[PDB]
């Protein structure tokens, strides 16, 4: 998260960190979002590459024992049908994930609320997009979870030419784009939380970001629209 804040420890519970074994240790790659006590959703893009993955949950200092985490590795793996790594402007960058054992929740772990199928948030509607990416185009991952605000950019906007043009779809959130805060990389796959009727909803996963930079002027972050995919998640739940 570029220009973004430092979390507090218990505020978005359903935040995961998604790491793959890297030689002798661990290594944050994305972020995720607990669905399930034993299913995580996150970016396809995440798990691309054929590598170990573990989730990380009640986690707030990557480099610091916080004495929340509980560290639970992959046992399944469930891409979008419709993926294609070459095309992530097309869109379905969307992956769940189900977990080895399931996790206990307790104040620092919780189940993200989903929004309802086929909604859309109003322009310039309140949104908080959280991880530990990098805190600057090019810089470094954080160490703490950080937080962003980030106003969501509709449809209209977004696909007009001096925004995201035709890059972007109707499956797709857009948020931020002033230049000063947004996501970056290894933020992706990571929630968009925003607030529908006094409660906080996971209405995106962190997609892209552009090839010029993190925080662009007029290039919000995008994300997988949630409830693009509520009939697809439940499906998958319930067959595997
Ligand atoms: C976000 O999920 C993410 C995280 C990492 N570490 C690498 C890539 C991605 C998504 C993405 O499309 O960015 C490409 C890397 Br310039
Ligand atoms: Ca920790």
């Amino acid at each position: 998260v570029v220009g973004g804040t430092e979390a507090q420890r218990n505020s978005w519970p359903s935040q995961i960190s998604l790491q793959y074994r890297s030689g002798s240790s661990w290594a944050h790659t994305c972020g995720g979002t607990l669905i399930r006590q034993n299913w995580v959703m996150t970016a396809a893009h995440c798990v691309d590459r054929e590598l170990t993955f573990r989730v990380v949950v009640g986690e707030h200092n990557l480099n610091q024992n916080n004495g929340t985490e509980q560290y639970v590795g992959v046992q399944k793996i469930v891409v979008h049908p419709y993926w294609n790594t070459d095309d992530v402007a097309a869109g379905y960058d969307i992956a769940l994930l189900r977990l080895a054992q399931s996790v206990t929740l307790n104040s620092y772990v919780q189940l993200g609320v989903l929004p309802r199928a086929g909604t859309i948030l109003a322009n310039n509607s309140p949104c908080y997009i959280t991880g530990w990416g990098l805190t600057r185009t090019n810089g470094q991952l954080a160490q703490t979870l950080q937080q962003a605000y980030l106003p969501t950019v509709d449809y209209a906007i977004c696909s007009s030419s001096s925004y995201w043009g035709s890059t972007v779809k109707n499956s797709m959130v857009c948020a931020g784009g002033d230049g000063v805060r947004s996501g970056c990389q290894g933020d992706s796959g990571g929630p968009l939380h925003c607030l529908v009727n006094g409660q906080y909803a996971v209405h995106g996963v962190t997609s892209f970001v552009s090839r010029l930079g993190c925080n662009v002027t007029r290039k919000p972050t995008v994300f997988t629209r949630v409830s693009a995919y509520i009939s697809w998640i439940n499906n998958v739940i319930a067959s595997n």
